[PDB]
RNA sequence: CGGGUAAACGGCGGGAGUAACUAUGACUCUCUUAAGGUAGCCAAAUGCCUCGUCUUCCAAUUAGAGACGCGCAUGAAUGGA
RNA sequence: UUCGCAAGAGUGAAACUUAAAGAAAUUGACGGAAUGGCACCACAAGACGUGGAGCGUGCGGUUUAAUUUGACCAACACGGGGAACUUUACCAGAUCCGGACAGGAUGAGAUUGACAGAUUGAGUGUUCUUUCUCGAUUCCCUGAAUGGUGGUGCAUGGCCGCUUAUGGUCGGUGGAGUGAUUUGUUUGGUUGAUUCCGUCAACGGACGAGAUCCAAGCUGCCCAGUAGAAUUCAGAAUUGCCCAUAGGAUAGCGCAUUCGGUCGAAUUCUUCUCUGCGGGAUUCCUUUGUAAUUGCACAAGGUGAAAUUUUGGGCAACAGCAGGUCUGUGAUGCUCCUCAAUGUUCUGGGCGACACGCGCACUACAAUGUCAGUGAGAACAAGAAAACGAACCUACUUGAUCAAAAGAGUGGGGAAACCCCGGAAUCACAUAGACCCACUUGGGACCGAGGAUUGCAAUUUGGUCGCGCAACGAGGAAUGUCUCGUAGGCGCAGCUCAUCAAACUGUGCCGAUUACGUCCCU
RNA sequence: GAUUGAAAAUCC
RNA sequence: CGCGGGGUGGAGCAGAGCUCGUCGGGCUCAUAACCCGAAGAUCGUCGGUUCAAAUCCGGCCCCCGCAACCA
RNA sequence: CACCAUGUUCA
């Protein structure tokens, strides 16, 4: 069968992404999107 | 020239491989003869190697006996046992 | 120990070994036993092969990172298995969770996604730098869950193949047995047939066989504006004396033939065609046939479109098989993997790599041929699209003031309407055509240069010019299939399918030899 | 390792 | 010591030949038997001589022998 | 009346 042979890496282990936390960042803040509907996140428009 | 006759005189093979450990080899090839030694028997008054090897006999055995047998070169009225 | 010349005879243990050894019946299975049948998956008589060559494909080895795997008569163009990606199950990587749900640790920052720069094979937030954006959807870890073309077809379902193409199969009640078991289900004839007839410790049944069924013939009703015909009125074309190159043969002797564009009108009809139900064949008829000596049948001939299961199919009992399939499925039991996954996606490679062996194809070895003309001619079929047409198939034109392959345009067809009057290839030709017995204008293996086209991708597929000096001149031992519209030859369609048939499932065309037997072989 | 239903054998 | 003899496909053997073996394809459910095919020895070795050498002739190197005596 | 041998172990 599909033996779990096992694998060995020649690269380190890519860690899993995490949102950044950015507490209170609406008190920090700063230009609206000029894009209608929305760098811009929305439309990742630079 | 063609037959017969060995209790006529006499004669009576070699090499190579092979079994689920290893040996050795039932087995198989191959060369060969007139026939390739049968039954027996043996280091025998017959064996070179040889004071063969094992057992037995002695404190000690190139001796004796019983085995064994690749028998220089045992063997059937050249009579064998 | 006794006896014997001997050979031996008589007497006669044990140690140790071992779960059976035997005996008679029954049912199978087997026989280089007998008997009667039967089958070109057997043979006889044949016919076309195959095995020899090139090439296609499958299988095995060899190789490889991986060259995924099943299967070994009844595996080997089989898996509908013609794989560019996908498929794909294999290999080198890289994403996603498609871990629901529950319990924790969080938390209106739980979270989601990201431009750029570099990470990388990746103008892949993949992860990072970096800030934005999303918002209770999700994260985190704990059990759990889930998926798997993971396993095991020796855990199974279902289906298929095979036994097993033949005539087989099983109750009941009665009879016979101590019983398994037997009789019915027997033998004789008959038959493809456990098909009938006769017989009968059986008598009644049930299933297979046959019947039914679906196509091919022949025919009745129906039927046509998705099918045809024949007339009649026009419109037209040829029109007579006509003798090839050398010009044979082969009907014609009120009213001469022609003209699916002449897109002619009119009228009538169903010869062909269409097709839902009908019919037709039953051994029916006939032998101073065979048989019978009841029968059941049979052989010839007749009649007929068809004369014996009319023909080709489909269906097919009862037992089996550790046959195949866990790679068809939301068929599954038990197991294995499960978040750097045996899940899933994406990228690159493999499934097609070669010295070889084998199965099955396709093309050859030329003259009953090969080129190059002309002619006449089938059938089966298929066609376009979700949450107004457009995809699909076509004809015709053009490109064309100039190769093919293209590429355009314009129409038509949802298919008895278009394609289509379906110009298939075998084939024909007195074509006064080329070649002339050679591996050659036979044969195309294999390779070079250009260009097209399919496609996201061609490092696919046509077409053109080279190459041919690649074998191969008919194939040893062997060995397949086949009895009339058959073998063989020849095309065509469907299918897989963006592209690609030496495959298969159909279909028409042209059309033989032989046998009409037999149990030698199997 | 393959093989098998397990072994043996064979190859590997 | 002398005196001889003989050295060849993997094997046993001729003078490359034969037999067996080997390899490929049949035949078999398979194996053997069998059938049809393929390969495998410049011949102990070396040198000379010969057109040319397994051969001829030497020299070696083995093997096998046969003799190896006579108070 | 030519020849015509054999099938590892459990299951
Ligand atoms: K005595
Ligand atoms: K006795
Ligand atoms: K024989
Ligand atoms: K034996
Ligand atoms: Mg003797
Ligand atoms: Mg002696
Ligand atoms: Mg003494
Ligand atoms: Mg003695
Ligand atoms: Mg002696
Ligand atoms: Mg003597
Ligand atoms: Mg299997
Ligand atoms: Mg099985
Ligand atoms: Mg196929």
């Amino acid at each position: 069968g599909k033996k779990k042979k096992k694998r060995i890496f020649t690269k380190p282990k890519k860690p899993t992404h995490r949102h950044k936390l950015e507490k209170m960042r609406a008190l920090k803040y700063r230009q609206d999107c000029p894009h209608p509907q929305c760098y811009c996140g929305k439309c990742h428009l630079t």
